């Protein structure tokens, strides 16, 4: 085979930014967020980006932090479908702009 | 040898989607799911995909979340063999469709 | 040096499948399994494979789950040397068959 | 495919150094820092660099450690916008100077 | 830059096998082993190899398990300098033999 | 893109060895070491190297273990600036000598 030594470092990337309107009570309960709200999901690298994204999203629309995970880089917000959608949209563009992140497409699940 | 610096980032992939009808009480107990039900197993990357897959599966058939792990990316559902099988099938195609994931084949264990 | 971006994803592999007859009480105590039994050890990737392997092994011979680790991908079974050996043999082939895993040789420690 | 063996080792890098004036009480509460203060965010590799950066930042301006994470390599400081900004600026240059780290640009979020 | 997708899997390797005679009470306390004994240190990949090595070492000489870590792949034994040395020597060769591991040199610290 | 399978294994490396005289009470408190002492910081791979380095440093000068982390590979010592400096110096050379590690430069923060 081949042996390579590899100095690892975090990349800067928004891997997914997903909207889920009408998650349902079971999923909501599992996730640890309020029922009857839309939901925004982001994975971020490095993990500390979640605090930055948290700031952005809060300032972008009327959304709330379900939870913020500075280790995994997870961030979950909730609120109206419209608020969550804007918050997501704004936060992705803000990261590529302020920090020149690798970005992704915003995605959605409905029904 | 050779030294490479490596900025790591999560891939987007469904690595496995497996059905297990008749798991048995011992395995069920270990896994932390009800007995007398079929079982669906998925590994997902990044870990946060488990919440998205959770949504999809719940909406695809009459299945329930045994547990959802947004860290490892694990998701276990249960229900009838038919319900679990459809939920699995739907969830994989839904991820490749909505999010353009790398997908896998659905698999099964019976007896 | 060189900078590479690396999207990571789990491989599908059975890295080891080892039989240990006569482990002794000290090792058994450390491992958290009954004394006076043979022992089967498997490392699996991804971690969720341990539930699938758990199913296979239980169905292959008269063995029992010492523990199943869906995070590390560890699975430890115990029983007679013959039962453990068959369970191991069957589970490896089953994974390569059902899921086309990268497989390994079965190994053993005696005395 | 291809098989490579990879001996992993930590790189030496400041991946981000971000200033957030006016984070808001919600974000502040989530993050575990005082309200009404600016905030500095750094990700560092290896994780132990957070203690070194902690030293630098404290000595650079009138800032305080919200928290220091020698595992993830996270470090959060707070104080006036001016103090936090200087602390950040100084700490980045200090690491590249003393330890020849790979550095980044300082960034900021306002409003 | 360059983007590579990387399916990760554990290698099979004994990275170090080190003997420490006369560790001293402070170090011993930190490590969580008895004082007045020599000490053997191994790092193993995958993590589950520690249980196999544990078996080998116990059978090779009159040594005892300080602790066995099936997650990190750590294994610490203790006993006489001679017993620990033989246990180490035997365990390394046993792994390369039974499992065709990548091996290392045995090392020692004295005084 | 490109798919590579990657068997991972720990490298053997001292990534940093840093001296901090006059850390201050705040930083000291955060770090979990006594005030009014100099401080030595090392990151080591693999994680188990921290026990070996712990032995070396203790034997090299009149220093004490603030803490030893066999998981992350962290080791923090304290004592006089001179004792800590020698302990660090000795431990790095000892590792390259006994174990042929990849080494680093010793570094320091003063004032």
């Amino acid at each position: 085979k081949e042996r390579i030594i590899q100095e690892f470092v975090p990349g800067k990337q928004v891997t997914l930014a997903h909207l889920i309107a009408h998650p349902g009570e079971e999923l909501a309960k599992k996730i640890g967020v309020p029922d009857a709200v839309a939901i925004g999901i982001m994975t971020l690298t490095p993990g500390e980006t979640a605090m930055i994204a948290g700031d952005l999203a809060l300032k972008a629309a009327d959304v709330h932090i379900g939870f913020l995970d500075r280790f995994s880089g997870a961030l979950v917000i909730y609120g109206s479908v419209g608020a969550v959608e804007e918050a997501l949209s704004q936060t992705v563009s803000g990261l590529g702009r302020l920090l020149n992140y690798t970005l992704c497409e915003m995605t959605k699940s409905l029904e």
